[PDB]
């Protein structure tokens, strides 16, 4: 696992600073903050204000989020700089206190990629609560790439990419901070997720990997957005955030919690919105950036995906 000094950011900090926001507080003076990293095609609010912005608020957190432009459709490596910048600012901003990271979809891959290649933040993140993270990418994007209708981070999230290869090769498929991964064998976006083992895309060695059906049964069906918004997710979500061990506890959730509807504590307006989650996402993808190659990896990661091929050609250290 890499250690040492962090790679430099390719982006100006004022730009990285532009990407962060806290609900009713400044990053420099925010208390009990939680960082929220959105999925492909969305801004922090589009992903979380019908769900975890309101939910982390009632559990006593000040929701802060990053919104890398354009809608998380860009080089995952750059989206990560926004996260590193934010954590650095909030640990500082809350008095050099560690902070929890809550992610959705690509956001979990960003959290892990930063924890892997930017050693400084390992001591600032208290725990990682990840909903439907695609650490091995997704087998479902095959069409999209042979289809070359893909935004940079779509190329990077396809199983077999130089980026997911680099993450596995650098040792990032193991938990760096106490991590709880909540996911569904019935995810329509990220696959595979059916074996309740290391083969799943959401799985991290030593993490608390919660495959929905392994708790609720083979008939329990929750989708991609419902992995983030459901009532079952709130119960494990809250367990992780309250846990002394940093991961969700079994004693905390059971069969009674196997409710797939949006969380009970949401207003109806919020529940409707949470049910409609992928709409803003799908639109942005159709509407935003495309390309026929995977963006090039940054120097710091090339030696971990040597031989793979990106925009420029074959990868060499
Ligand atoms: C999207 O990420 C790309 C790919 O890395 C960024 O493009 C680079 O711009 C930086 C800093 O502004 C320069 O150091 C590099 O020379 C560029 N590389 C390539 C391949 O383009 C881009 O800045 C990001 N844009 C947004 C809106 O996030
Ligand atoms: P996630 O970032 C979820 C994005 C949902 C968009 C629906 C079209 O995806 C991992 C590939």
């Amino acid at each position: 696992l890499p250690s040492g000094s962090d790679p430099a950011f390719s982006q100006p900090k004022s730009v990285l600073d532009a990407g962060l926001t806290c609900q009713g507080a400044s990053p420099s003076s925010v208390s009990k903050p939680i960082l929220l990293v959105p999925g492909t095609g969305t801004t922090g609010p589009q992903s979380f204000d019908s769900n975890w912005i309101p939910l982390s608020t009632q559990l006593g957190y000040t929701p802060c989020w990053i919104s890398p432009p354009p809608f998380m459709l860009n080089d995952t490596q750059v989206n990560t700089e926004y996260m590193v910048n934010a954590i650095t600012a909030l640990y500082a901003g809350s008095g050099n206190n560690k902070l929890p990271v809550l992610t959705w979809s690509q956001g979990g891959l960003v959290a892990q990629w930063g924890l892997t290649f930017f050693p400084s933040i390992r001591s600032k993140v208290d725990r990682l609560m990840a909903f439907a993270p695609d650490y091995k990418g997704t087998v479902l994007a095959g069409p999209l790439d042979a289809l070359a209708v893909s935004a940079p981070s779509v190329w990077q999230q396809t199983t077999g990419s130089a980026l997911t290869t680099a993450l596995r090769n650098a040792g990032g498929l193991t938990q760096i901070v106490p991590t709880t991964n909540l996911y569904s064998a019935t995810d329509e976006i990220v696959q595979p997720q059916v074996s309740n083992s290391p083969l799943d895309s959401s799985y991290l060695f030593n993490g608390k990997n919660v495959q929905a059906q392994a708790v609720c049964g083979p008939l329990f069906v929750i989708d991609h957005a419902g992995s983030l918004t459901s009532q079952f997710s709130y119960v494990v979500g809250r367990s992780a955030l309250r846990s002394t061990t940093g991961q969700a506890r079994s004693a905390d959730y059971g069969i009674t919690d196997c409710n797939p509807l949006p969380a009970n504590d949401l207003t109806p307006e919020q529940k409707v919105a949470a049910a409609a989650l992928l709409a803003p996402a799908a639109a942005a993808i159709v509407a935003g950036p495309k390309q026929n190659c995977e963006p090039d990896l940054m120097p710091y990661a090339r030696p971990f995906a040597v031989g793979k091929r990106t925009c420029s050609g074959i990868v060499t250290p």
